[PDB]
């Protein structure tokens, strides 16, 4: 039944047609069974071993080098008798590579905690029901249970589906809904209709929702919906399709992939534009079964020239250690990429209690009467310290430390507090805080009376176990609490009969001692305590009383304001009907005014500093609570969120408020508002989409259940670490020490790990836009092979894997938080940087083919093999007259080609220098600052001469160690790479921007 908190009781019986009395017949119940299906949310297990593997090998460039692995592959069964030592290794490798890559990410992926299946935690095994079968209450399974059953719930049970409540059969009835506003307050239930259809949960008060637990009270509802049709389903279904979007990095890189194969295919297809001159003449020597090959060596071979592989092994190994970094500062990183994206975070959606607050309800201000005559009436107001359950503050007198056991009217309002009072408070040993146990509003009275302590009952001395209840316990030995009247609706108070200790039940001096809501309590009151003695309630005392409860309740403070009253003479103990609550407010009349409490949820002392640092730091935060609008405005001017006296009229809006406006005008209010109260969980997660069509990179913090779409919606879900275990499931990040200025820090490492990030993602672009150079020309001019597609990938690995991670502990900017947040569709090389690294790949291209055709040319140990005759390679041995110089296997020798390698990589070295940064020369800037930078590369330089000297290593590389006479050329050819970018550098900070 859709919208049964419209009709009333009676109209939902007449839907299903069932009775309240007997229940669902058995043919009923199989008959909605079959329709509706059983009351259970769908599990939900997406990642499987092989679907793992699956999606590795969805990436573009992924695709493209296996391919070559493929080719790489059918082209090594040809091979002759004198160079058929190695043929496999290069496709071998690739496919290895490729493997180990994909393999890494599924490990650093599959372990990831379901966030669904914590959700069906709050799903009860069992559940009570009547049906037509037998007369008593039958217990079956919850999952069993159908739309139209007459389902019964009792204290400490937990509401199996969502239930329009038929009868309340205590006095009433209490439920805790803090999966869906993330608020622990009792809320009151009653079976009246809520005529507004389009009523929000918190407006629901005749509906029992599915994952609830009912706080106090028994009653009996009829099902309204189960299984996904219920306030929980919807929180389920939001948590499935694709929970996380790709990063702003990622879509560069994508942006990268794609226009990458537009290249490679465009670029064979150049060189196929070049040989043409060699098809004019008939020749036979070389048909299409051979003539076909040579396109498919030169498109391997820019294939591992233009990917830039290595690279995910780099940022992974970045991140991985970017993670411990954070890790130390009290900062769980559950998605490695959701660090780069935080950096880029304009927008902060963060959930009010618990997050923003402590959750722990705190009595801050209280106030006795002084003194009365005639029109005038002055009050003793003061001020409790303490923003935890722990008894740990003072009570001041105007800001001083005044004991309140001196004054005999905070003696009467602690007694009230502690005997009207169904709650208590417990020390967690292991936690090693204490926490509340029962109401969240009562143990705050539970708090206020041990910070007090009346009677100076010495308790200093106490183990903390013992100190939770201490001063509680002696006012206890004083009055014998006979029973309580319990909470009524049409008081909106409570009372308690107690009698004095050591004493008669016919002796005379019992007391009533009331609390509840001042308006209804005060009005009930005669008289006024003054220490010990008592006053009429006058017309200007009862004035001066209501307006501090006013300021109080409204304005910068907005506490949750309680009347203490005791009922000197109350009824006799057998003249009291205990079984009727209509006749409780007649007992709690005549009373005598003692006090008022205030109390508030009080934010945390380390939120408004960080706030300040978000907002130098370009960055806006905006509140998101299920809590009132009264109480989420007057946090947001705790905080910093709203000026002290900001006019917030069009700045606020409540869930209803927000649904009312037309979707142009919501998408605009979640740029405009900062605050949103009383909101459903769906209503957070439609805030942050409405922000991520602005293009901001928006993130979202919280610990409640109600939290969990909007912390999967959000760029970087950050849950609390003292939170439920579905909002860290859902969430990328969790805040080990509970504390807001954590996420300060964690966003600084987000905007100094990409702008090293951004350094060696140019660093190895440029080393393949080189490589991609070096084989267009080869294979469009008419040069053998300069660069195999072997070398290559040892060398965007090794050769370059290296500095790219040692570039990774580059030292960030000072300024790096007094700088707006950067753009997400900021392009990484562009402008003048486009062309810089353009002339730097066309050098690369060019040096290192020039050192591998100075092996022919200007030789040493080569023939003199002059550029009219070096360009046909080909025609050797079916060609003598034309050309024979000396031996025909030269042009396929490991010589020139390593003298290329050895400049490469040297440049590559250079370049790394060179990248340190953007636009600023190494003279002026230390190479020597990053000492892992000098490692990476002489380790690498090692390994260049390992791959050199240890025999089974230019083998499958085809290669050779350099004399005295090679080497010093390729230092004389890399080596002026630096002067060439140095010049680059002082071009752009002296007639652009520095
Ligand atoms: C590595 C091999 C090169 C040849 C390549 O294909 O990359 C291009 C291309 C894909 C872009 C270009 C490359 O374009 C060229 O260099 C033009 C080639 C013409 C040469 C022919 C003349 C005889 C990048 C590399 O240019 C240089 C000059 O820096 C910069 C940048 O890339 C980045 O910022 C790195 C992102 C990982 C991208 O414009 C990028 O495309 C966009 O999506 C970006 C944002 O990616
Ligand atoms: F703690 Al909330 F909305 F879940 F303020
Ligand atoms: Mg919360």
């Amino acid at each position: 039944m859709e919208a049964a908190h419209s009709k009333s009781t009676e109209e939902c019986l007449a839907y299903f047609g069932v009775s309240e009395t007997t229940g669902l017949t058995p043919d009923q119940v199989k008959r909605h069974l079959e329709k509706y299906g059983h009351n259970e949310l769908p599990a939900e297990e997406g990642k499987s071993l092989w679907e793992l593997v699956i999606e590795q090998f969805e990436d573009l460039l992924v695709r493209i080098l296996l391919l070559a692995a493929c080719i790489s592959f059918v082209l090594a069964w040809f091979e002759e008798g004198e160079e058929t030592i190695t043929a496999f290794v290069e496709p071998f490798v690739i496919l290895l590579i490729l493997i180990a890559n994909a393999i890494v990410g599924v490990w650093q992926e599959r372990n990831a905690e379901n966030a669904i299946e914590a959700l069906k935690e709050y799903e009860p095994e069992m559940g009570k029901v009547y049906r037509a079968d037998r007369k008593s209450v039958q217990r079956i399974k919850a999952r069993d249970i159908v739309p139209g059953d007459i389902v019964e719930v009792a204290v400490g049970d937990k509401v199996p589906a969502d239930i329009r409540i038929l009868s309340i059969k205590s006095t009433t009835l209490r439920v805790d809904q803090s999966i869906l506003t993330g608020e622990s307050v009792s809320v009151i239930k009653h079976t009246e209709p809520v005529p507004d259809p389009r009523a929000v949960n918190q407006d629901k008060k005749n509906m029992l929702f599915s994952g609830t637990n009912i706080a106090a009270g028994k009653a009996l509802g009829i099902v309204a919906t189960t299984g996904v049709s219920t306030e929980i389903g919807k929180i389920r279904d939001q948590m499935a399709a694709t929970e996380q979007d790709k990063t702003p990095l990622q879509q560069k890189l994508d942006e990268f992939g794609e226009q990458l194969s537009k290249v490679i295919s465009l670029i064979c297809v150049a060189v196929w534009l070049i040989n043409i001159g060699h098809f004019n003449d008939p020749v036979h020597g070389g048909s299409w079964i051979r003539g076909a090959i040579y396109y498919f060596k030169i498109a391997v071979a820019l294939a591992v020239a233009a990917i830039p592989e290595g690279l995910p092994a780099v940022i992974t190994t970045c991140l991985a250690l970017g993670t411990r970094r954070m890790a130390k500062k009290n900062a769980i990183v559950r998605s490695l990429p959701s660090v780069e994206t935080l950096g880029c975070t304009s927008v902060i959606c963060s959930d009010k209690t618990g997050t923003l607050t402590t959750n722990q309800m705190s009595v801050c201000k209280m106030f006795i009467i002084d003194k009365v005559d005639g029109d005038f009436c002055s009050l003793n107001e003061f001020s409790i310290t303490g923003s935890t359950y722990a008894p740990e503050g003072e009570v001041l007198k105007n800001d001083k430390p005044i004991r309140s056991g001196q004054f005999d009217g905070l003696v009467e309002l602690a007694t009230i507090c502690a005997l009207c009072n169904d709650s208590s408070l417990d020390f967690n040993e292991t936690k090693g805080v204490y926490e509340k146990v029962g109401e969240a509003t009562e143990t705050a009275l539970t708090t206020l009376v041990e910070k007090m302590n009346v009677f100076n009952t010495e308790v200093r001395n106490l183990s903390k176990v013992e100190r939770a209840n201490a001063c509680n316990s002696v006012i206890r030995q004083l009055m014998k609490k006979e029973f309580t009247l319990e909470f009524s609706r049409d008081r909106k108070s409570m009372s308690v009969y107690c009698s004095p200790a050591k004493s008669s039940r016919a002796a005379v001096g019992n007391k009533m001692f009331v609390k509840g809501a001042p308006e209804g309590v005060i009005d009930r009151c005669n008289y006024v305590r003054v220490g010990t003695t008592r006053v009429p309630m006058t017309g200007p005392v009862k004035e001066k009383i209501l307006s501090v409860i006013k300021e109080w309740g409204t304005g910068r403070d907005t506490l949750r304001c309680l009347a203490l009253a005791t009922r000197d003479t109350p009824p006799k103990r057998e003249e009291m009907v205990l079984d009727d609550s209509s006749r409780f407010m007649e007992y709690e009349t005549d009373l005598t005014f003692v006090g008022v409490v205030g109390m508030l949820d009080p934010p945390r002392k380390e939120v408004m500093g960080s706030i300040q640092l978000c907002r130098d730091a370009g960055i806006r935060v905006i509140m998101i609570t299920g809590d009132n609008k009264g109480t989420a405005i007057a946090i947001c001017r705790r905080i910093g969120i709203f000026g002290e006296n900001e006019e917030v009229a069009d700045r606020a809006y409540t869930g209803r408020e927000f649904d009312d406006l037309p979707l142009a005008e919501q998408r605009e209010a979640c740029r405009r508002a900062c605050c949103f109260a009383r909101v459903e969980p769906s209503h957070k997660s439609k805030i942050v989409e409405y922000l991520q069509s602005y293009d901001e990179i928006t993130a979202m913090t919280g610990d409640g259940v109600n939290d969990a779409p909007a912390l999967k919606k959000a760029e970087i879900g950050i849950a609390m670490g003292s939170g439920t275990a579905v909002a860290k499931t859902a969430s990328e990040m969790v805040l080990a020490d509970d504390n807001f200025s954590t996420i300060v820090a964690a966003v600084e490492e987000g905007r100094a790990i990409y702008n090293n990030m951004k350094q060696f993602i140019r660093y190895l672009i440029s080393s393949n836009v080189g490589e991609v150079v070096c084989i267009f020309l080869t294979a469009a001019l008419g040069l053998p092979e300069a660069l195999i597609p072997v070398q290559l990938l040892w060398v965007n690995l090794v050769t370059d894997g290296l500095p790219a991670t040692a570039l990774g502990f580059n030292p960030p900017d000072l300024d790096i938080m007094d700088r707006p947040p950067r753009s997400p569709k900021e392009p990484l090389i562009s402008g003048w940087l486009f062309f810089r690294y353009m002339a730097i790949g066309g050098y690369v291209g060019a040096a290192t083919v020039g050192a591998a055709a100075w092996w022919f040319m200007y030789a040493e140990d080569g023939p003199g093999v002059t550029y009219h005759q070096l360009t046909h390679f080909m025609q050797c041995t079916e060609d003598h007259p034309h050309f024979e110089g000396l031996d025909c296997e030269i042009f396929e020798a490991p010589e020139p080609m390593t003298m290329a390698l050895s400049v490469l990589v040297t440049i590559e070295m250079c370049n790394a220098l060179n990248s340190l940064s953007e636009n600023q020369s190494l003279m002026r800037m230390p190479p020597w600052v990053n000492i892992w930078l000098l490692g990476s590369i002489c380790l690498s330089m090692s390994l260049h001469f390992l791959i050199l000297y240890v025999d089974p290593l230019p083998m499958i590389f085809k290669l050779k160690a350099l004399d005295l006479t090679q080497w010093l050329m390729v230092l004389k050819i890399s080596l002026p790479v630096i002067g060439l970018d140095e010049i680059l550098k002082f071009i752009a900070r002296n007639y652009l921007e520095g």
